[PDB]
C-alpha cells in the first residue's frame, strides 16, 4: 500500500548476504547500502544491552546515506534490538523475524502443526518467535539455539562429519518432529538442504527462509514490482576490513 | 608490580588469569574482556591492532603498571603498536613461550606444532619468533573452531573428537611438541594429548606449551615477584559486554 529506491541492508557481519541474496534475486530496488558489523560479529553470543546498544550505533551509521528504508538481515539485532532502533530511527526498520511470522500464517494453516525455531542464543533466549506466533494462535512451537552452525558455515563447512555431527549434536534432543523449520538466523539458509535432509534422515519440513520471507512482505507492505531494477547498485561497508567482507559477498551471492 | 592489567578478547584470557592466580605473584589484577567484539582470530589486522589500542584507553583510568596481554591474537598484531602509545610495559603471550620453548626444547630440530586462531598463524608470529632462535621443523594449524567450541563448553564427546580429526588429520610433521597458541586451549589440552595418543600409538603425549605458565614464569623472573605471596588477590572484571556474564564464566573457567 505505502510508497517507498535507496534501501540499507544490516547484518552483524557476512551472514546478511542471504537477505541481499533474496533482495538482489527480487530485483525490487536499486540501490542498496549493505553495512556489516564485521568488526564485531557475531551477535548471537552476546546480551541483549550489547546488542541493542548494536542496533542502535548502525542506526548512526545509515543516516549520511539517506536511505528511505532500513532491513535488518540479521536475525539477532532482530529480535532484540529492533524496537529500540524502531523509536530512535525516522525512517522505517523492518526486521526478518516479523515477516516470518505472516509468511507461515499464510504457509501453514494448521495451528497445531509443530513448528521448530533454529537461531543463535540470543535470537532463542529472547523468545521473540515464540511469543509471535503464539500472538498469531500456533500452539505447538519449540525452539532451539543451534550457535555452532554461524561459525561452521563462515568456515565454509557445509557438508562432512563435523556438519553432520553438529546437528546431531543439537537436533538429538529434540522431542517433537517439525512439520515447519524457521532459519532464524542468517547463516542457517546455507545449509537449509542438509537441515531438511536431517529431520527427514533421523525420522520434508516447510523451511522458512528469512530472506524470502522479507522480501514478500516488503512487496506487499510498499507495493514493489519485481524485475524494475536488472542491476540493482550495491556497496558495501563494513567495521572490519571492507575489502575481506566484499570478498565474501562474492562467495555468499554465487551460492 | 603492583597493580596489574590483564586484557583479553574476552573470557580466553581467563586461562592465563588462572595461571596467575595459582601462582599468587600479584597483588592486585584488573581484568578487561572485550567480550562485546570477542572474537579477535576471524578478523583483519588492522581491526585487532585498532582494538589492541582502544584496550591501552580502558586502563588509563586504572592506574596500572603493567598491563599483560593475555589473547594470543591481540599479542600476534597488536602488542608492538600497543607499546609505541604506552607509558607503561605491556607484555604478551607469544614471546614467553618461545622462551619457556627454549628452555624445555634443546634440540632444536624437534618438531613443533602451533596451534591458534586464523590471525594469530597468519601473523607467523610463532614461526617467525621460533626460527629466529633456530627452531627449523616447526608446523602452524589455524584450529578456529577450538575456540566456539570451547565457548559452547564443549570440552568433550563426539562433537570436539570430529573437529581435532578435522584439523589434525592433514598434519604430515608428528609433533614432539605442541604450542597452545590461544587462550582457549588449554581447556582441551588433554584432549589433544588423548588426541594424538589414539590416531598415532604414542606412549609419552606431546610436550604441551599453556601460555599462561609461559607468562608467569617470565613475569616471576622479570619482576622478582614471590610466589605464594598475596594468598588471595584481588581481581576486577570489566568487560565490554554483560560483565555479569564475563563473572559468571570466570568462576567456570578458574575453577
Ligand atoms: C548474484 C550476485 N550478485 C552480486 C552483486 C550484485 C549487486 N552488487 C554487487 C554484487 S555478486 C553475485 C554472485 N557472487
Ligand atoms: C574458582 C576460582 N575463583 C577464583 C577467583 C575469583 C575471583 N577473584 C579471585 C579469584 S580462584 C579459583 C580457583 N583457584
Ligand atoms: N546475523 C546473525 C548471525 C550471526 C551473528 O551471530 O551475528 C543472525 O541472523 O542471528
Ligand atoms: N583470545 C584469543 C582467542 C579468542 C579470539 O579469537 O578472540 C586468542 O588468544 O587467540
Ligand atoms: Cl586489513
Amino acid at each position: 500500500p505505502r510508497g517507498s529506491m535507496k534501501i540499507g541492508v544490516f547484518d552483524s557481519g557476512v551472514g546478511g548476504f542471504s537477505v541481499l541474496k533474496s533482495l538482489l534475486k527480487a530485483q525490487i530496488f536499486d540501490k542498496i547500502i549493505y553495512y556489516g558489523d564485521s568488526a564485531r560479529v557475531p551477535y548471537g553470543t552476546k546480551d541483549p544491552t550489547t546488542i541493542k546498544q548494536f542496533g542502535l550505533e548502525a542506526l548512526d551509521f545509515f543516516k549520511p546515506h539517506k536511505i528511505e528504508l532500513l532491513i535488518v538481515a540479521c536475525n539477532t539485532a532482530s529480535a532484540l534490538a529492533l524496537e529500540e532502533m524502531q523509536k530512535h530511527s525516522k525512517i522505517p526498520i523492518v526486521g526478518v523475524i516479523e515477516p516470518s511470522i505472516l509468511a507461515i500464517k499464510q504457509q501453514v494453516k494448521d495451528k497445531n502443526a509443530p513448528i521448530l525455531v533454529l537461531g543463535t542464543k540470543a535470537t532463542i533466549q529472547s523468545n521473540a518467535y515464540d511469543n509471535a506466533l503464539k500472538q498469531q494462535g500456533y500452539l505447538n512451537v519449540s525452539h532451539l539455539a543451534t550457535s555452532l552452525f554461524v561459525p561452521l558455515i563462515e568456515e565454509n563447512i557445509l557438508e562432512g562429519e563435523l556438519l553432520e555431527t553438529c546437528m546431531r549434536y543439537y537436533f538429538t534432543p529434540l522431542e517433537i518432529l517439525p512439520e515447519v523449520v524457521i532459519l532464524g538466523c542468517t547463516h542457517f539458509p546455507l545449509i537449509a538442504q542438509k537441515i531438511e535432509g536431517y529431520f527427514m534422515e533421523h525420522f520434508p519440513p516447510l523451511l522458512i527462509h528469512s530472506g524470502d520471507a522479507i522480501v514478500e512482505y516488503l512487496q506487499q507492505k510498499y507495493t514493489l514490482k519485481k524485475n524494475a531494477c536488472t542491476f540493482p547498485k550495491v556497496e558495501f561497508h563494513a567495521s572490519g576490513d571492507v575489502v575481506w567482507l566484499e570478498k565474501q559477498a562474492k562467495e555468499w551471492l554465487k551460492l
